[PDB]
């Protein structure tokens, strides 16, 4: 089954993503095909998939920016029926907003079936245009039709995935303890991570003994990413990935506080130095504590 | 010996504190007697005492606000010599800024002797006026003269004192681990702690599942106290006390993140709820992790 998480949903036939037009929270805002930039935040094109209990392979899809739900208009089974953003809730019984999401016949892309209508999310005519209609359409689970096939490009990690990435890092002290704060995290491109750092005001902060030293920089950077999360997204039920670590050098006579993020493939952590905005595979310390 | 730490220095004869006039960083700013309010930050009346290596019971005294040092003018041994704020460094060899500080004959108050002149810090005539002259004056270590006797009212804790306060709290989980970030901390009155909370903007923050929940509130409050430290004080070599704790309820099926501060007597911790600005002796959780 598709994991709970945040997805960038990309048509299998043409490089168009599922896009809530202008990110509007208005009821009945069109959901359309739109081009995208890899290794960015695609602000209108992120979807939180929430599994429904006691309904196999069935989800709500909440737009991360608008906090509104992918909705088949009046649940109609007519081919060409509008797919829109609409107000709802994560565990609604409204079948207009319930979507069965299972692998296509190519074993990699998915099809997205409305739970009520049993019709499929369809990029009409495979139109690659920006603002191309997406509709509910007749189809089958097994057919090759790329209009109705969608890559779910996973943008989030579970706490368990983050814990795995840390555990397979070689720069962890024997005495390490990790403290998990949330359940599901949006992984930032370094470009975005860096922009939050710049916007924090840390780049202009002076290192001062105890009163604003490494621990103040690291905790300030985490607070700044936390604030950016709440201020940026209207959806709930996830966090933004930004770690704090305390580390000790090899000689065991110097400690340091710093941040860490995750690679694009979600497999490994990268250390961030909030003094100078550097990314390092080796920051010259072994982490004895992390919270994230 | 007097501990390294931050002190509010209060005359034994009249309720006047040692005050750097208008907190000015200007060289030659008068240091004067001035009245004070207990359980506040007395902005111009806090002094960081830094022990000198290989000189017994001898210190620099740095004004926490100005970052300038208590200085006997031209190191003169003449009675009535000005005591001023002056630019210097924590481990200076300038005897104008070096002060031997040992218990008076009453065993509770101290006398403050210039290391160069061997004359004593004197509230001239015991004048209780706001802006009364403080000078270097002839005297002895043993005499009762209250003009030259000074209570060192300790405003800071060592990391060891903070660790003791946590350890004698009854709301600590069996699995607790504590992570120490700095060495010496200014303890805030609750009135000040509360004001930093209000000024953070947290009072108007909405609790949102994962994206701005208890851990975001607690880390935001710590960052806010860290920022207030750096922005408020020009001295270095200390931090502001504000803790983060993670806790678990008695049933072991609910966790919470929150802050903690220290009592006026520095002996115990008090829990702070950054959701609503409440202080609690029991927040209904046992702490399994803290960083401070
Ligand atoms: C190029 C075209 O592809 C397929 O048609 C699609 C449509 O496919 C879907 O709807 C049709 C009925 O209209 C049928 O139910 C099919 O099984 C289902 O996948 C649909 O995707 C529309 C809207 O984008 O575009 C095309 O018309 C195929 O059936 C056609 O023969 C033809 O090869
Ligand atoms: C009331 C007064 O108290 C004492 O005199 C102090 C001064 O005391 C100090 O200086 C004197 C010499 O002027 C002497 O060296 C003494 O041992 C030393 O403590 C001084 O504090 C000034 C400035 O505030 O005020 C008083 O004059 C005492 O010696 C006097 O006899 C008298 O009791
Ligand atoms: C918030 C906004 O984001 C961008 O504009 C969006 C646009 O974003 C996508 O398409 C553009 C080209 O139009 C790029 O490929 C981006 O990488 C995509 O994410 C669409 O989502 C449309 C339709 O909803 O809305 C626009 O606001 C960007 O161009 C803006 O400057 C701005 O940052
Ligand atoms: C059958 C119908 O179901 C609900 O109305 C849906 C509507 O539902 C959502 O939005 C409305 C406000 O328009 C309410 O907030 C619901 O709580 C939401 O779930 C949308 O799905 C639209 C667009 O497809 O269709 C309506 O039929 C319900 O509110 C109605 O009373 C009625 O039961
Ligand atoms: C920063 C400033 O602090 C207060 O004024 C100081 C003053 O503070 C002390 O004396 C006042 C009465 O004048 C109260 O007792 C305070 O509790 C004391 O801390 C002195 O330090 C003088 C001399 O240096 O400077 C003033 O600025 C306060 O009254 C101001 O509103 C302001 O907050
Ligand atoms: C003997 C004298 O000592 C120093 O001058 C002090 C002076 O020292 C401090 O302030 C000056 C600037 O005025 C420098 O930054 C020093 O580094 C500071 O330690 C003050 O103590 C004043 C007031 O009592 O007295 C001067 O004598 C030194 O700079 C001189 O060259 C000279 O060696
Ligand atoms: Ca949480
Ligand atoms: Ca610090
Ligand atoms: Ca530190
Ligand atoms: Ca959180
Ligand atoms: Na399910
Ligand atoms: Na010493």
């Amino acid at each position: 089954s598709l994991r709970r998480g945040i997805y960038h949903i990309e048509n299998a036939g043409v490089p168009s993503a599922i896009d809530l037009k202008d990110g509007s929270s208005s009821d009945g805002t069109p959901i359309v095909g739109w081009q995208f930039t890899p290794d960015t935040i695609n602000w209108h094109q992120l979807w939180l998939a929430e599994p429904i209990p006691n309904v196999a392979d069935t989800f709500t899809l909440c737009n991360l920016f608008s906090g509104t739900y992918m909705d088949l208009y009046n649940g109609s089974s007519e081919a060409g029926t509008a797919v829109n953003g609409w107000q709802g809730t994560a565990f609604t019984t409204n079948p207009h907003q319930l979507w069965t999401i299972k692998k296509s016949s190519d074993g990699t892309s998915y099809k997205i079936q409305n739970y009520g209508s049993k019709t499929f999310v369809d990029l009409v005519n495979g139109d690659s245009s920006d603002g191309a209609k997406i509709a509910g359409w007749t189809g089958t689970w097994d057919e090759g039709n790329p209009h109705q096939k969608w890559y779910f490009n996973r943008m989030s990690v579970s706490s368990a995935e983050a814990q795995a990435a840390i555990a397979r890092n070689p720069h962890i002290h024997g005495t390490y303890r990790g403290y998990i704060l949330d359940g599901e995290y949006l992984v930032l491109p370094n470009a975005t991570f860096t922009q939050i750092w710049k916007d924090s005001g840390l780049p202009g902060s002076k290192q001062r003994e105890q009163i604003y030293d490494c621990d103040d920089f690291a905790i300030a950077m985490k607070a700044a990413v936390g604030k950016w999360g709440a201020d940026s997204w209207k959806a709930n039920g996830f966090a933004i990935f930004c770690g704090v670590m305390l580390g000790v050098n090899k000689a065991g006579d110097a400690a340091h506080a710093y941040n860490f993020t995750l690679t694009k493939d979600h497999a490994d952590i990268v250390f961030f130095e909030p003094w100078n905005g550097g990314y390092l595979n080796d920051i010259g310390y072994d982490s004895y504590m992390a919270f994230y």
